[PDB]
């Protein structure tokens, strides 16, 4: 299965820098979400579930195809909570309605990250949206309850390796868990990119209680939460060198999580060898807006 990046007919850096535009504004503008939070940390997550899916065995799911505006993947009970994302990229889709669904759910997070302090993530046009009989079964994105091997194991489906693993989950410093979708409760209720993840992994006291879902978690005193798949990241000693390595030094951090995430919106994509480099979009505050 072959998946050939279409750039959207005639448009270049100017015309996404656009809709990079539209969504850091939407951002601003929409701050009460989520107890004032705000989207950002739901269109991250939204551009990993609609990225997780890949398997690279047979190249079914990813980004590509936006499969995730046909129901089977919206309803997934793993993305319960992401029909909030959706929602907030709508008027978007409306204002531009040239771009793919997956160019633009691939952007929001793209944006979230950069807008909430993040490191720049280059990004690439050119997914085009596959029929409703591409769309991934559900049950291809990870379950939190487990292990690091089951961690490690899971992500070799996706082709990342242990730092790639390690840096990917620092987005955990976002937003947080809410009990009505995922079964877990809490979190920092950030929406600032930090490594503030693998600092507070080392740093607090943890104890696993469980939760009213009847779900254990670890929960730190000043009010901090992990899942066990966060927590295996130190009970591994593979993955605790590299918590402490991206606890020590944020510029790696974010060098390997933009490394990692550009990669992950691009699985499963076939770039011709003439397509348009990656853009680098401009922050808001970096344009004076
Ligand atoms: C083993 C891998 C992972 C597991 C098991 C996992 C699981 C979860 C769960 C259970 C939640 C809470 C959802 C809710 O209740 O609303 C969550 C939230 C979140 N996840 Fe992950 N996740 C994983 C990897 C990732 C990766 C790779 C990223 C992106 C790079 C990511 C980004 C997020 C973000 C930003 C949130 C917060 C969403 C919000 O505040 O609404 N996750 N994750
Ligand atoms: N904020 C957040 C989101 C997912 C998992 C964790 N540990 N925390």
């Amino acid at each position: 299965l072959v998946h050939v990046a279409s750039v959207e007919k005639g448009r270049s850096y100017e015309d996404f820098q656009k809709v990079y535009n539209a969504i850091a504004l939407k951002l601003r503008e929409d701050d009460e979400y989520d107890n004032y939070i705000g989207y950002g940390p739901v269109l991250v997550r939204l551009a990993w579930h609609i990225s997780g899916t890949w398997d690279k065995h047979d190249n079914t799911g990813g980004s590509y195809g936006g499969t995730y505006r046909f129901k089977k993947e919206f309803n997934d009970p793993s993305n319960a909570g992401l029909q909030n994302g959706f929602k907030f990229l709508e008027p978007i889709h409306k204002e531009f309605p040239w771009i793919s669904s997956g160019d633009l759910f691939s952007l929001g997070g793209v944006t979230a990250v950069q807008e909430m302090q993040g490191p720049k993530i280059p990004w690439r046009c050119g997914r085009v949206d596959t029929p409703e009989d591409t769309t991934p079964d559900n049950g291809r994105l990870p379950d939190a309850d487990k292990d690091a091997g089951y961690v490690r194991t899971f992500f070799q489906r996706l082709n990342m390796n242990d730092r790639e693993v390690v840096a990917l989950m620092g987005a955990h410093a976002l937003g947080k868990t809410h009990l009505k979708n995922s079964g877990y409760e809490g979190g920092g209720a950030n929406n600032v990119f930090t490594n503030e993840f693998y600092l507070n992994l080392l740093n607090e006291d943890w104890k696993l209680e469980k939760n009213d879902a009847n779900n254990e978690q670890w929960d730190s005193k000043s009010g901090y939460m992990m899942l066990p798949t966060d927590y295996s990241l130190i009970q591994d000693p593979k993955y605790l060198s590299i918590v402490k390595e991206y606890a020590n030094d944020q510029d790696k951090f974010f060098k390997d999580f933009s490394k990692a995430f550009e990669k992950l919106l691009e699985n499963g994509i076939t770039f011709p060898k003439d397509a348009p480099s990656p853009f680098i979009f401009k922050t808001l505050e970096e344009q004076g807006l």
